[PDB]
């Protein structure tokens, strides 16, 4: 914070280089093409089908990342549950968004399937599609590596704001540790875009929205499409 007054812009402590070693390994371990015909999407029940055939593995990989982080494993059992449930979609939207490519204008879902904005949207996501795309478009320019996505993810995971969490103080603290190892890692990367870090923290807000905006969306679907249509893990994590 005095280093912050002098504009010293520090790079990570050795102790911190550990944290970066782990989240990037946890992340690369679990981050994983085929264009889904313009045929599908163009509620579409066939777009519905194709995107829920593949979401159960996506969710486990997001869990497998949290398992690989040891700060996560220090938490009581009902708290672990609660975090995973919160960021599950948040983490998931980012993971897709950074795999935008503007030539085709497609994301890559689950690391295989390549969807346009209308295709993802018509399978039941509505504006939650537009949010994940608009985002991936903006992150085109930020040029994130596995380590930054990893840390962003680890910031999302450790969100003491979740309803019914018990170990708030400790989780918050863990989070500040990722944010500090993250900001120091940005400093170290020297990105050519003024206020890179402020700009990047607003992506946390937008991802937080998407997750929310997806839960609401999921209530509009529960109405018309019965619960029977939904992969049992998806249900356990979004209900
Ligand atoms: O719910 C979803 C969540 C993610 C999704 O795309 C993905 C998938 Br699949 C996986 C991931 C993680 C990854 O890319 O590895 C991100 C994203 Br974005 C597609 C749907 C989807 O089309 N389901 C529609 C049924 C439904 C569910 C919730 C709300 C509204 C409608």
């Amino acid at each position: 914070e005095l280093q912050k007054s002098i504009g010293k812009k520090p790079e990570p402590t050795d102790e911190e280089w550990e944290l970066i070693k782990t989240v990037t390994e946890a992340h690369v371990a679990t981050n994983a093409r085929k264009f889904l015909p313009e045929d599908i999407g163009q509620v579409d029940l066939e777009a519905f089908s194709h995107f829920t055939k593949i979401i159960t593995p996506a969710i486990t990989r997001v869990v497998d990342f949290a398992k690989k982080l040891p700060m996560f494993c220090e938490l009581p059992c009902e708290d672990q549950i609660i975090l995973l449930k919160g960021c599950c979609m948040e983490i998931m939207s980012l993971r897709a968004a950074v795999r935008y490519d503007p030539e085709s204008e497609t994301l890559t879902l689950n690391g295989e399937m390549a969807v346009t904005r209308g295709q993802l949207k018509n399978g039941g996501l509505g504006v939650v599609s537009d949010a994940i795309f608009d985002l991936g478009m903006s992150l085109s320019s930020f040029n994130l590596d596995d380590t930054e996505v990893a840390l962003l993810q680890a910031v999302l995971l450790m969100s003491s704001d979740r309803p019914g969490l018990a170990c708030v103080e400790r989780i918050e603290k863990y989070q500040d540790s990722f944010l500090l190892a993250f900001e120091h890692y940005i400093n170290y990367r020297k990105h050519h875009v003024t206020h890179f870090w402020p700009k990047l923290l607003m992506k946390v807000t937008d991802l937080r929205m998407i997750g929310a905006c997806h839960a609401s969306r999921f209530l509009h679907m529960k109405v018309e499409c019965p619960t029977e249509l939904f992969p049992p893990l998806f249900l356990e994590v979004f209900e």
